[PDB]
């Protein structure tokens, strides 16, 4: 099982080596369009790209790229859409996706600024009065309100197609606190975090896949779709050793590349779901006791 192989891989201090095997056996697929010169702008890391088989298309002639990839998880019966951070020129692409795709949810995974840079476009409005138009897609985007917690916020905001005039509602979970290339504070918060996604709705097969972002797509969005897909396999068959872990993540890398950037990041997505396990099998107590520890208010 995983727990048992956590703490092989720990003692021996081999998470290096164990994240680099599954570097070495993740899939290769051809990310032509990605690569085309009309689409070097509508991209923010020249190494992050969508592989043509799994990107998402935009509905419209012109140009149907944006860098992002429909990770398709057949056991889990579980969809996710990972997308980089929208650029100064995508957000009304990015808004335009989530439309199509019928989408209910938006995790966000990062801040717009880090480590002194600019790691996302502020493609949701801040102030209820000020609202967004993105006039190339002729959508209009609203802030309804938000609930500011210590380390992650929850955002309602209403979607409207201008041409329809027809609304939506969003959900936006910002996570505050995960360091680029880091880990989240300790599981428990980013437990409390997942949980909360979850009991919104915005993951459930009656909506359009959930769209998870950071600023390449890849890190701290392929931690969290990794976690949430294992604890939902484990849920699905209450069987805890079932579920092997290195080859959840092969399954989600053969959608989109560099899922898990750093060996840190795969050790917390072990810890995560090896935590979580314990309310998925009855122990309902876990969920507060993740609240407390979390230092939410
Ligand atoms: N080195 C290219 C590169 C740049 C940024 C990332 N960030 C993430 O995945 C993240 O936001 O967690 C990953 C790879
Ligand atoms: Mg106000």
């Amino acid at each position: 099982e995983m727990e048992k192989e956590f703490e092989q891989i720990d003692k021996s201090g081999s998470w290096a080596a164990i994240y680099q095997d599954i570097r070495h056996e993740a899939s290769d697929f051809p990310c032509r369009v990605a690569k085309l010169p009309k689409n070097k702008n509508r991209n923010r890391y020249r190494d992050v790209s969508p592989f043509d088989h799994s990107r998402i298309k935009l509905h419209q002639e012109d140009n149907d790229y944006i860098n992002a990839s429909l990770i398709k998880m057949e056991e889990a019966q579980r969809s996710y859409i990972l997308t980089q951070g929208p650029l100064p020129n995508t957000c009304g692409h990015f808004w335009e996706m989530v439309w199509e795709q019928k989408s209910r949810g938006v995790v966000m995974l990062n801040r717009v600024m880090e480590k002194g840079s600019l790691k996302c476009a502020q493609y949701w409005p801040q102030k209820e009065e000020k609202e967004m138009i993105f006039e190339d897609t002729n959508l209009k985007l609203t802030l309804i309100s938000e609930d500011i917690k210590s380390y992650y916020t929850v955002r309602q905001l209403e979607l409207e197609n201008l041409t329809t005039q027809e609304t939506r509602e969003i959900l936006h979970f910002h996570y505050t606190t995960w360091p680029d290339f880091g880990v989240p504070e300790s599981p428990a918060s980013f437990l409390n975090f997942l949980f909360k996604v979850r009991e919104s709705g915005s993951l459930s097969p009656e909506h359009g896949p959930v769209v998870v972002h950071c600023s390449a797509g890849i890190g701290r969005s392929g931690t969290f779709c990794l976690a949430d897909t294992c604890l939902l396999l484990m849920d699905k068959r209450k069987d805890p050793s079932s579920v092997d872990i290195k080859k959840v993540l092969l399954e989600m890398r053969k959608f989109r590349m560099g899922l898990i950037q750093t060996a840190d990041q795969l050790r917390f997505s072990y810890l995560a779901v090896i935590e979580g396990a314990k309310f998925i099998m009855g122990d309902s107590s876990v969920q507060d006791q993740w609240k407390e520890l979390s230092h939410e208010d």
